[PDB]
């Protein structure tokens, strides 16, 4: 049942990228957004995004911002806690030039490429002039909750997503009788089985590769 974990896996990533493409579809559609924007004041932005937020927590999104072309409107500032400088943001916008789609980007960060999802939605004029794009996006390094919620979702022992042989974030907590070095660099199919799954983000190939430990059974 390889194909069947791994396929499992693929789904319960596609379910999480689901909730939010639909969730942010919908708030392109808020006219309430669409005029704290227009009206060109960051609080009702702020406190629209807040409010969007207050009961939609975990199915929010890391990263978020408006903007027309390069010029970024609004930010919800998430992006700095990231170590990402709003200037690495304008060359993301060219980089995901391509509507209602989910695309895998790198940016550099403190040493280290954080890999994101993004997607932008565009916010049009109750007029029907564009008015901006929003952006929203997934930070995958140490992102537990959402390598979790799939951990679960497919009741695996352990699962570890890499950019290969490097982890992006892991749900091994150091008890186990392996470690993540070894799962990481371990053969695909023993005592402990370590299946090997690249994901799709829509519906096409990608490096990211989640790794599900499961203990032979057998034993």
């Amino acid at each position: 049942t390889s194909v069947q974990t791994s396929s499992l896996i693929q789904s319960l990533f596609d379910f999480r990228l689901a909730a939010l493409r639909i969730h942010q579809d919908s708030t392109a559609k808020n006219a309430s957004l669409i005029n704290a924007l227009v009206s060109r004041d960051s609080s009702r932005l702020d406190e629209f995004f807040s409010s969007v937020d207050e009961l939609e927590l975990s199915n929010a999104p890391d990263l978020r911002f408006i903007s027309s072309h390069d010029n970024i409107l609004w930010d919800d500032g998430n992006a700095s806690f990231y170590g990402i400088a709003q200037q690495e943001l304008n060359k993301l916008i060219r980089r995901v030039a391509i509507s209602g789609n989910w695309h895998l980007v790198q940016t550099p960060s403190e040493g280290k490429s954080v890999h994101i999802l993004m997607r932008r939605s565009s916010l049009i004029e109750a007029t029907g002039q564009v008015v901006g794009y929003l952006y929203v996006g997934i930070v995958l390094n140490d992102n537990f909750a959402l390598l979790e919620n799939i951990r679960s979702g497919s009741n695996s022992e352990n699962l570890v997503l890499a950019v290969d042989t490097t982890p992006l974030v892991s749900t091994l907590k150091g008890n186990e009788p392996y470690s993540l070095d070894y799962v990481v660099h371990s053969a695909k199919d023993d005592s402990f089985i370590v299946g090997q799954t690249f994901l799709e983000v829509e519906s096409v190939p990608t490096y990211l590769c989640v790794y599900s430990i499961q203990t032979n059974q057998n034993v």
